[PDB]
């Protein structure tokens, strides 16, 4: 078995190898990449997502989210308080302010220490989940707005034609902005490209060990666990590496820099934080190997996780017994 220790793998495709996205994902899996839950892909040196970022300041962040934490430094939840709209230019200025900017630090490790020590005491503002793309339409390779759609994968594999569309999302981050422990909707893959700015640190649990993280999470967030059988779908809980190590949970960490792609694999729990002002683009995707994970994916039926139009059809076709109760949560 390849990659038996479930290490995060880093790939350096040539421009030739960068032409066929599906084929490259299947190659990475042939090398065991999916066992980690997360892989890094460094694009060929000739490739660019677009010519410049010089004219992005007029993008609107219609609902910036202030991420308020509760709990202790290593075990906390975050709630998102909606803020008034602002442009990316306004947000970047805010991120660079004395109140919100990245502190002095020695290296990524010192910064990671400072994030875990101090996150809970601040409420950074995240411009998350903005429909749109920053790929130039002329970028033909690994353009996250031109991928094959999940509906078309399901149709090719299973023969069933369903409604729904699949489009990317922009994320504008600042120091301490945080993504909580989660897998993707329907345990899909994700791909994330860091367009610009400061890095993003990721933590990931191998898919084969995901249930170990869930059992820890039920112990650490016991009222949340009683409220919902899949409360990590709410995307609110954080657990530090120190706490994961204390409790024997297998995980790995890696820092993504501007110009790099990350792939998360089905049922690969991930969490992380931004080092400073940045912009990422991400989208879900599927492969034939995903179908079985989609059939087995947990679902929030408490009503908190409240997800897309397109997830309806996935539930309806892959999880018909759940269908009924899950849509009671979503209506
Ligand atoms: O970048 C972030 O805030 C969150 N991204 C992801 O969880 C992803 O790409 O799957
Ligand atoms: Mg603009
Ligand atoms: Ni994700
Ligand atoms: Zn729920």
């Amino acid at each position: 078995a390849q990659n038996p220790n479930c290490n995060i793998m880093i790939f350096h495709p040539t421009k030739e190898e960068f032409n066929d996205f599906d084929k490259y994902i299947a190659y990475m899996e042939s090398q065991g990449a999916h066992r980690a839950g997360l892989a890094k892909i460094i694009p060929p040196k000739e490739w660019k997502a677009r010519e410049t970022y010089d004219n992005i300041s007029e993008i609107l962040i219609a609902t910036p989210l202030q991420q308020v934490a509760s709990g202790r430094a290593g075990v906390f939840t975050q709630y998102h308080k909606k803020k008034k709209a602002m442009t990316v230019g306004e947000y970047r200025h805010l991120a660079n302010s004395k109140k919100y900017q990245t502190p002095p630090h020695q290296n990524f490790e010192d910064l990671e220490r400072k994030y875990w020590k101090n996150r809970i005491y601040n409420s950074p503002i995240y411009g998350a989940d903005i429909s749109g793309s920053l790929f130039d339409e002329n970028t033909k390779q690994w353009n996250l707005g031109h991928l094959g759609t999940i509906q078309d994968l399901l149709e090719k594999e299973c023969g069933v034609v369903i409604e729904g569309v699949n489009t990317p999302y922009l994320y504008f981050g600042m120091w301490k902005t945080t993504f909580a422990w989660h897998t993707e909707d329907m345990d899909l893959y994700s791909i994330n490209y860091l367009h610009l700015g400061e890095p993003k640190t990721w933590y990931v649990v191998p898919p084969e060990h995901g249930q170990r993280l869930e059992r820890l999470a039920r112990e650490l967030f016991p009222g949340s666990s009683r409220g919902c059988g899949a409360f990590l779908r709410h995307k609110v809980a954080l657990i530090s590496p120190t706490v994961l190590k204390e409790n024997g949970i297998p995980f790995n960490r890696i820092t993504q820099e501007a110009g790099e792609f990350m792939v998360t694999f089905p049922y690969g729990y991930h969490a992380g934080f931004n080092h400073g002002f940045n912009c990422a683009e991400a989208i879900n995707f599927a492969t034939p190997r995903w179908i079985d994970y989609g059939k087995m994916a947990s679902q929030c039926s408490c009503g908190e996780a409240r997800v897309t139009f397109s997830m309806d059809a996935f539930v309806r076709i892959l999880q018909p017994e759940r269908y009924d109760l899950w849509k009671r949560g979503q209506d």
